[PDB]
């Protein structure tokens, strides 16, 4: 029934754009909308991929790796998995494998990627591939991961038991200022109500 | 170590704001990014998500999502129950407004959780996820009236707990839907639980 009509710029900036909307509502009436988009989508199936990663370890409980990182949209530090933008030309699987490795120094093995899941759509056209990688932590590879940040990234890796992340992750909320990702908290979530 | 100095106003719409954020690095270089805010936060969040749980008995518990034309994405997006939290309205009670809008059920309050971010890396947005019961076989959800506000169309969409992922999986297969990422990732952690 409803479909979109045009797009109009509104503001430009070098990373996100803001654009008035214009589509027919299922009553056959136009309407606006002001949608938030970023500059830096070309050919990829996303904008972004985040890495569900799974530390898997002879005799250790499975554990998810977080990492937490200064977000200056939210003035703040946030606990989110690993996760970045697509290179153009680049999969969503290797830009997993290559923000897994660059933001947490873990070497990890694809097990399943999404289709194109949007981030808010209410406010963004945006988009990721949610990214499910096992981690060897048993392969001498995986030993002690050294994080390799590019410009400006500064990350803190946070492993937490999956048998036990949603009370993890309630602790760390209850003992500083911090933000969880709704991604994390509802991965969280359904674990506790599996 | 990290933390905002300023924000620059770039551009305000009647919804959405962009900003230039200036921050200081831990280096102590200073950068700056472009930071999304809305402009209708007062309230603890923007907004609540609803993981409404329908339990009837002798029936597989389902998870009730909405099906909604999202302008931003230019396209159908599979959802949980969501909306903005009214000035004066506590996240539980937006949780059981906006299910009953979105879908006519009458549900009971589980837990809340804290605030989390939708996307930090570009919006301050954040939501309170409210895991929400529906009593399926009492008579107020026999047959729910979903009363929705002006210029909102939701299409209601129960589907079983237990296969919620693959189920997911098909309807985008086979109807070009997104599904939402904080919708998906319990999807995930539902089947990864085992
Ligand atoms: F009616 C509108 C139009 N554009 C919007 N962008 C975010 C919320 C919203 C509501
Ligand atoms: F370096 C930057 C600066 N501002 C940004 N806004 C979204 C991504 C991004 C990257
Ligand atoms: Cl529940
Ligand atoms: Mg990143
Ligand atoms: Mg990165
Ligand atoms: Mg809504
Ligand atoms: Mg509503």
């Amino acid at each position: 029934k409803q479909y979109i009509i045009s797009e109009e710029l509104i503001s430009e900036g070098k990373w996100v754009k803001l654009e008035k909307t214009t589509y027919m509502d299922p009553t056959g009436k136009t309407r606006t909308w002001e949608s938030v988009k970023r500059t830096t989508r070309k050919e990829q199936t996303a904008d972004g991929v985040a890495v569900i990663p799974v530390l898997q370890r002879t005799l250790h409980y499975e554990c998810i790796v977080l990492v937490k990182q200064f977000r200056p949209p939210m003035g703040g530090y946030c606990i989110e998995f690993p996760a970045g933008l697509i290179d153009d030309g680049e999969t969503p699987e290797a830009a997993a494998l290559r923000e897994l490795e660059e933001e947490t120094g873990y070497k990890g093995d694809i097990a399943e990627c999404s289709p194109a899941v949007c981030m808010d759509p209410g406010l963004s056209n945006c988009t990721i591939h949610i990214v499910t990688v096992t981690i060897n932590g048993d392969d001498a590879e995986n030993a002690r991961p050294k994080p390799k940040p590019g410009d400006g990234e500064f990350v803190e890796v946070i492993s937490l038991p999956k048998n036990d992340l949603l009370q993890r992750l309630d602790a760390l909320v209850a003992e500083e200022h911090l933000t969880v990702d709704a991604r994390v908290y509802s991965y969280a979530l359904a674990l506790k109500h599996a």
